[PDB]
């Protein structure tokens, strides 16, 4: 007696939580302890442990753009600052300076899967007499395509 | 008493991970240790790996 | 298409017990899927004697 409307149903939800990445920062006093950094200067600064990449449990590959920022300013306090990114396990997949700004450093499946720690070795000459204190060093971390 | 849609699948996946290649870097310094690199001087510096 | 037969048995074909048989030649329509379909043939007796 009743014209039955055929239509059942089916559901589900899909649970995006976090994001891709955390960029666990470290930062960097360079002129170091028991050391010291006078004006006209030259050398390297090194430090093991500054951007340490922790991804979650499905992450595998991820892309991240370093970019400095504050490099114009920079330029008035140095004559070269190199930064090479060494990461993940050897590999030195990034470069920064005063003139190319921006690095494209990539972490794919074996990289991740061991701690990826990204440290920082500086190549820095100090302009001639330039006495400063406490300068800033700001680099954007950018992920642009993470899978 | 039906028309059949006749379409069945077959499906694969294909994963691409890693990138081909490791450049592990082990850098020089090439003033080496017990040796000494003057100004004006002229040489040779080797690092096999 | 052509739905009529005639079929006629005569003195010998009777006298001997008449069984009519079927042969089907058949293709179902494409995905066509079906249950008991019924298939109903009228059998008229015109003309006795
Ligand atoms: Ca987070
Ligand atoms: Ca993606
Ligand atoms: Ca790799
Ligand atoms: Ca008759
Ligand atoms: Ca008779």
């Amino acid at each position: 007696s009743v014209t039955s409307d055929r239509t059942y149903y089916g559901y589900g939800d899909v649970s995006v939580k976090n994001e891709p990445v955390n960029v666990v920062v470290s930062p960097f006093s360079f002129p170091g302890a028991n050391a010291s950094l006078s004006s006209g200067g030259q050398g390297v600064f090194k430090k093991p442990d500054w951007i340490r990449v922790v991804n979650q449990s499905d992450v595998e590959n991820v892309k991240l753009e370093i970019d400095w920022v504050n490099a114009n300013q920079a330029a008035n306090y140095f004559d070269y600052a190199r930064i090479l990114v060494t990461g993940p396990n050897g590999q030195v997949k990034g470069y920064l300076s005063l003139q190319h700004g921006k690095a494209w450093i990539t972490l794919d499946a074996e990289e991740l899967r061991e701690g990826a720690v990204l440290g920082a070795v500086m190549y820095y000459e100090v302009k001639e007499g330039v006495l400063a204190s406490r300068l800033p060093l700001v680099f954007k971390v950018r992920v642009v395509e993470t899978g």
